[PDB]
RNA sequence: GCCUGCCUUAAGUAAGUGGUGUUGACGUUUGGGUCCUGCGCAAUGGGAAUUCAUGAACCAUGUCAGGUCCGGAAGGAAGCAGCAUUAAG
């Protein structure tokens, strides 16, 4: 849904002209390169992996047009598309399943990248997603106000949260959940652990600690997306000192640049499994690389009972399938119009449940005071009801033009 | 010119056949209608005032899905199928 908008609308104005000519130039690819290079150095891309990208979407690009003379520009942009995908981790990394339950999920990182919130956010996707029985953990005891804030998010879930409050021992809290999750027949463990602002040696220590009573199948690290190649840095730091298996970027909804995420692969080789999206505990979607490169470059991929389903289906009935979500992301680009209904969906609603069965059933029958009476329950005197009674028709005629 | 025809014109006179009344307004006239035609009517039939179940988008029906507005809040609110829902079938 949400990131990388500055880099796009950097990228977007060179793709702009090379897309439009057909015609392939040494000097066109060149050009595009100088602004695509300075597009990633401007987003906070690693250095390195910017030398690295247009050298090789560069070398690409000039035996393309010996590669193809036909939709020449259109293949300089699939080659971009190719590297970026590659570059955020080739395809989806989905998330391990143990042998035998319990999968624990150790999650890690610094106080204030998200750890917490994001814990209850795993769960609610595991539950919804995956159909599975997580519990959460309390690891965290160097806070006050830490523990109370896990155990709020597992009341909005109805999922439990171990706790043996703030005078045990992580190692100990860790070893005990886990057996109850065995016990209990409980799918996933998450473990919410501690972090100061820095990395130290007692923060280690202990999460060396964990992981050894744990033997965790997952250990993520949390790292706030807006902090650019800090991002990168505790990732190296953390994938060294104890092992990372995954990541999961906070806070893109936040992040115009994207710098972490085009850069963690290929500092760390470690994958990135997740984004959060926002505030709430349902703001977290897999890790798309192929959906992102695209977003970055622009490129994508009874008449009142219709009615009635279709309102239901797009006010409220979100959600595709078939690469539905993927060719429709961004408002398919923005299909070049600028005005969604919203208020004026929300009105057109109100004015089709204006009218009985029977003029559900036939539109036509509706006379001009008949309708009068519908449009003063509606709101709006004849405009919505005709507009509505016109876009009906328009629909008919498609509909008989397709059928 | 009835010598034959005035038989159809002022009674009949009589053999043949089923009956029948006139002094009696009699009675052995046994069995049928005894107003057929207009006035005020009552067996009897045809459609009834009124009885029990169901029924108006706007358009008469109390809040009688909701959305807009007045309002940080609430109520008025297609009272649309359901409710009393009538006279109208
Ligand atoms: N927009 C957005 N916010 C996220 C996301 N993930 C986590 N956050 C926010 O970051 C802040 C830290 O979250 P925690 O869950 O406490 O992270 P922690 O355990 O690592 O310390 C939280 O709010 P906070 O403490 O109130 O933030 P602030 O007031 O310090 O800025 C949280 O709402 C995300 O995906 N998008």
């Amino acid at each position: 849904h949400m990131g990388f908008e500055g880099l796009a609308d950097r990228l977007q104005q060179t793709i702009s002209k090379i897309r439009g000519k057909g015609k392939v130039s040494e000097q066109d690819v060149k050009e595009m390169m100088r602004e695509v290079r300075l597009a990633l150095l401007e987003a906070d891309v690693n250095f390195k992996v910017v030398k690295d990208f247009v050298k090789k979407v560069s070398e690409r690009a000039v035996g393309q047009d010996v590669m193809k003379s036909l939709t020449p520009g259109q293949q300089v942009i699939k080659v971009v598309q190719e590297e970026l995908t590659e570059l955020m981790g080739g395809e989806e990394s989905k998330i391990a399943v143990a042998k035998r339950p319990p999968t624990v999920i150790m999650m890690v990182g610094l106080q204030g990248a998200g750890k917490t919130t994001t814990s209850g956010k795993l769960a609610n996707l595991l539950r919804k997603k995956h159909n599975r029985k997580p519990m959460l953990v309390a690891a965290d005891i160097y806070r006050p106000a830490a523990i109370k804030q896990l155990e709020t998010l597992g009341k909005q879930l109805d999922m439990p949260v171990f706790s043996l409050g703030d005078q045990v021992s992580p190692v100990e809290i860790a070893k005990q959940a886990i057996e109850k999750a065995k016990e209990e027949h409980y799918d996933y463990v998450i473990l919410d652990t501690a972090g100061r602002l820095h990395i130290d040696h007692e923060l280690m220590d202990e999460l060396t600690n964990v992981k050894e009573i744990a033997n965790p199948e997952e250990i993520f690290l949390v790292v706030d997306s807006m902090t650019g190649q800090d991002a990168v840095n505790v990732a190296k730091s953390f994938n060294e000192q104890l092992g990372l298996t995954g990541v999961v970027l906070t806070k893109l909804d936040g992040d115009t640049r994207g710098g972490a995420a085009l850069s963690i692969r290929a500092v760390t080789n470690t994958p990135i499994k997740f984004a959060g999206l926002g505030e709430k505990l349902d703001a977290l979607e897999p890790f798309h690389p192929e959906r992102m490169a695209s977003r970055i470059l622009g490129m994508g991929d009874t008449l009142d009972d219709f009615l009635e389903q279709l309102g239901q289906v797009r006010n409220m009935g979100p959600l595709d399938e078939l690469l539905q979500m993927m060719p429709g992301a961004g408002k398919m680009k923005g299909l070049k119009n600028i005005q969604v209904d919203e208020k004026q969906l929300n009105h057109v609603e109100a004015i089709i449940k204006s009218m009985t069965v029977l003029e559900k059933e036939q539109p036509d029958i509706i006379n001009a005071s008949r309708r009068k009476r519908i449009a003063k329950g509606s709101g709006t005197s004849v405009q919505e009801v005709n507009r509505l009674l016109k876009q009906f028709d328009e629909m008919k005629k498609m509909m008989k033009q397709m059928t």
